[PDB]
């Protein structure tokens, strides 16, 4: 009755979708990520296109409702919203984002093969799953949240994360879930049962063997890191209060190499901060350290106009000013403003792709501002030809609940995916250091005014995911989606 249309199967997909947060942020129970995909694969078995779109919608409604439930905290606290209004707004987002799972489930019903399902279909569902995750990361601005692959960060597939990224982890989980469903119709046939076990067990044996493997060389003697966070919340009179606070926590520090300040640590633009940032560079020079801080960067145009960017700059022992490439749709700009800005009755602009890295202490550092970390293909380009990873972010916008913890799990994955140390400096949310294996070595408690002291090692060499990015896996997926497309076309 699970695979037959109507409500009984719809409501199973809700609870199946709702198991996504359990496999991910604090809980990290990875087996539940396999149940979610298996119950959806079995739930879609016999459905026509008319009701298969709604099973996928009811699965995404459960996944994004429970998994992104932190969004309700953002609407309530920082959106000045009452409980019934915030329940409605969160319900409007969840129902819209739930179509990321509705479309592929509908298209699945038109690529789905039950007759040869035992093997061809399990491979085809993994290919369909990788395709919808890749679709999520781009479609409008992208919504790369709740990927199945992040479940295995501390699990047995952590050896495949450096090989294939979060993509390969999600591919194996989707393949393994669909194979279990097809397993009882396998064993009567010895040949297909043996091949099904190599497809099921093969990647998990390879993942455990490759766990903790060092793909990246040691690049030199470690840099001593100092990260400053401060609890600024919704605050121009207090500009001088912030400049004093960040400086006063840096000056007593000694035996330092890197000093890292989170997103918009200096609230004034770097044009008006030239005297302050030069004075902080001299403070950094006598410590023989570099000061890496976020600042808004303004570009004067040829007209009487200005172009504002969300930047990160380095003074003292390092150089370069990086601008944020990809932004948040209604937080940092207005999409289709000539239309939607007349209906909104918001600031920044996009940064260039030809940007260089940030040089500090002679090493290269790949900057990431806010959630640019959640985009796996974009981060891999910066992580390559970079010795150290650094992310400068402001997590107060998410809220007090799960936002930073899910976001931090994605930042650990990028370090595991590149085999690089990451310096995560946040204004309120989790600040810490992450080793090449995705582990959190040092972290200061959130929602407090702390200082973090640590050591990161620059990393040389390269990771198989940084060499061949998702193309080889996405190519295999396109072939697996063709054999399913032509297998139905030929019948």
């Amino acid at each position: 009755w699970i695979s037959r249309p109507g409500w009984p199967g719809h409501l199973l997909a809700l609870a199946a979708g709702a198991l996504t947060p359990l496999a991910l942020a604090p809980f990290d129970y990875w087996p539940l990520a396999i149940l979610s995909i298996a119950l959806l694969y079995l739930g879609l078995r016999g459905l026509p296109g008319k009701s298969a779109l709604w099973r996928g919608w009811w699965y995404g409604f459960g996944a994004f409702g429970a998994g992104t439930s932190w969004i309700y905290v953002s609407i309530h606290d920082y959106g000045a919203a009452s409980v019934p209004l915030a329940s409605l707004l969160m319900l409007g987002f969840t129902a819209g984002v739930a179509f990321f799972f509705a479309l592929p489930a509908w298209l699945w019903a038109r690529c789905l093969r039950r007759d040869n399902a035992p093997l061809g279909d399990a491979l085809a569902f993994a290919a369909l799953w990788l395709a919808l995750e890749l679709f999520r990361s781009w479609f409008l601005t992208g919504f790369p949240w709740l990927y199945a692959g992040y479940s295995q960060l501390q699990g047995p597939l952590a050896g495949l994360v450096p090989v294939g990224g979060v993509w390969l982890s999600s591919f194996v989980i989707a393949l393994s879930a669909a194979l279990l469903v097809n397993l009882p119709r396998l064993f009567p046939h010895g040949a297909s049962l043996l091949l099904g076990l190599v497809l099921l067990l093969g990647p998990w044996a390879a993942g455990l063997y490759l766990k903790g493997h060092a793909w990246t060389h040691s690049a030199g003697e470690p840099l001593r890191v100092v990260a400053i966070q401060g609890n600024i919340a919704q605050e121009p009179n207090q500009v001088r209060a912030q400049l004093d606070l960040y400086r006063d926590l840096s000056l007593p520090q000694q035996d330092v190499d890197l000093i890292v300040w989170p997103e918009t640590a200096v609230p004034i633009l770097q044009d008006m901060a030239s005297g302050y940032l030069g004075a902080m560079g001299q403070v950094a020079d006598e410590k023989n350290a570099a000061l890496i801080t976020g600042v808004p960067v303004r570009e004067r145009l040829a007209d009487g106009k200005s172009r504002y960017f969300n930047g990160i700059t380095v003074v003292g022992e390092g150089a370069g000013t990086y601008l944020k490439q990809k932004l948040v749709p209604f937080g940092e700009y207005v999409p289709l403003q000539d239309l939607l800005r007349g209906l909104i009755a918001s600031d920044f602009a996009r940064g260039p792709a030809d940007q260089p890295l940030l040089k500090a202490k002679g090493y290269q550092i790949a900057p990431y501002i806010c959630y640019e970390v959640v985009y796996p293909e974009f981060a891999a380009a910066l992580a390559a030809q970079s010795q150290v990873l650094l992310t400068v972010s402001n997590d107060t916008w998410f809220g007090t609940s799960i936002g930073p913890l899910q976001h931090l799990q994605m930042a650990q994955m990028r370090a595991l995916e590149s085999g690089r140390w990451m310096i995560r400096a946040t204004n309120n949310g989790v600040t810490g250091l992450i080793d090449p294996y995705g582990r959190i070595v040092r972290q200061i408690p959130q929602f407090q005014q702390g200082i973090l002291r640590g050591e990161v090692i620059p990393m040389q060499g390269l990771t198989p995911y940084l060499q061949y990015r998702v193309w080889p896996l996405a190519g295999l997926a396109g072939v697996l989606l063709l054999w399913a497309l032509l297998g139905r076309q030929l019948r």
